[PDB]
């Protein structure tokens, strides 16, 4: 199938960032204003009311009024709010655990997840509905936060175990569906890939892990000569948006895999790799004529402004590669639950 089909999970506690080293850095290192701005605010999470899971069938309206672009369905947002709160709190607690090392944040995360697990949340839905997508985002969000505390001894370990098993079932069920002519292969495929990768790690499920790495391999084969993703260039006014969107899960799969000794960044297909796609995002934002080759609509550029969660992937890549912030977007801190919370907090290092 692919070059990583014998890969195994070596360390289920390794997470998607070196938690101990990063914490040490946050507590002893010379922080700039940006990093200080990114420190999460402590609070007493033991008294906080967290979202309750939906009873029974997960029903979520379609996102787009019609098609896969244009105006948004007015019924969508009020419904996915519950999920976005679940995501926000999760990622916030994970980041607080990393920054402070206090077990209380871990216990808070586990109590919320345990409640969702006991309800069999994220399991009952129509695979052809919007719900199937919502699961890929919410399950990865939770897993990323949980992955940072897999080594913590001061928690209810039995509860930690039920939650991991639940996540494993969620991801196995969610990724068992192939998708359509697009969702088999487009950014959704990559999002399922990040889900399978991180949950495969924390649950020591080699097969889920391999399936997730396979999604990254699939993506590299769908990059045009210019660095554009084939399926993202069919989205009309959201083409540029979706080109960027695709980078989010691809980057987390690569970051997660590097903690298990795999270097997905180095992987390429016919001389094309993730760096080509980065270069194209940067170029096309400076010069949107580039997109005209694929779409004639004026591009929606809501994702391209300082502080947008959509830019979180830049935090991880620039930490690792050292390239230049050519668009001048890395000013304020970035926070995105679906890619592990604040990549500023977790990856960004000030530069001499
Ligand atoms: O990050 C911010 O700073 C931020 C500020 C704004 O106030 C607002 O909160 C904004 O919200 C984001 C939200 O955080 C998610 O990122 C949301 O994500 C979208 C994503 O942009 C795509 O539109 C995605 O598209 C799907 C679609 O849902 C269907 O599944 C379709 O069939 O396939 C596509 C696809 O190919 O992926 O849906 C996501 C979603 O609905 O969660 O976007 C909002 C936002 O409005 O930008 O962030």
């Amino acid at each position: 199938s692919h070059p990583f089909d014998q890969a195994v999970v070596k360390d289920p506690t390794a997470s998607y960032v070196d938690v101990k080293a990063r914490r040490t850095f946050l507590q002893s290192g010379q922080l700039d204003d940006r990093l200080k701005a990114a420190l999460p605010k402590e609070y007493d999470c033991t008294t906080e009311a967290t979202p309750n899971p939906q009873q029974g069938e997960m029903v979520i309206p379609r996102r787009y009024l019609s098609g896969n672009h244009g105006p948004v369905n007015p019924d969508y947002e009020p419904v996915v709010t519950l999920y976005r709160d679940f995501e926000k709190i999760s990622a916030t607690l994970g980041n607080l655990y990393v920054a402070t090392g206090k077990p209380v944040y871990a216990t808070c995360l586990l109590n919320m997840l345990d409640k969702w697990a006991k309800a069999d949340a994220l399991l009952n839905y129509d695979p052809k509905s919007q719900s199937w997508y919502q699961v890929e985002w919410s399950a990865a969000t939770a897993a990323f936060a949980l992955s940072t505390m897999m080594a913590e001894p001061n928690v209810d370990t039995a509860q930690r175990e039920r939650v991991v098993k639940w996540l494993n079932r969620v991801a196995r069920h969610q990724t068992s569906f192939p998708g359509g002519d697009t969702s088999c292969c487009n950014n959704h495929s990559y999002w399922r890939g990040q889900e399978a990768t991180i949950i495969g790690v924390i649950s020591k499920d080699d097969e889920l892990f391999r399936w997730g790495l396979g999604r990254y391999v699939q993506a590299m084969g769908l990059i045009n000569e210019d660095g554009s993703f084939v399926h993202e260039m069919t989205r009309h006014e959201q083409s540029l948006h979706f080109q960027n969107y695709a980078m989010l899960p691809l980057t987390m799969i690569a970051e997660t895999a590097s903690r298990q000794g795999i270097d997905l960044y180095a992987y390429k297909e016919n001389g094309r790799d993730i760096h080509s796609a980065r270069k194209f995002v940067f170029a096309a934002v400076k010069n949107p004529d580039l997109i005209k080759k694929y779409a004639s609509e004026p591009q929606d550029t809501r994702a391209f402004k300082p502080g947008r969660g959509d830019l979180n992937w830049i935090e991880y890549q620039r930490a690792r590669f050292g390239f230049a912030d050519e668009l001048g977007f890395m000013t304020v801190p970035i926070f995105d639950p679906r890619t592990g919370g604040s990549a500023t907090l977790l990856a960004y290092k000030p530069q001499g």
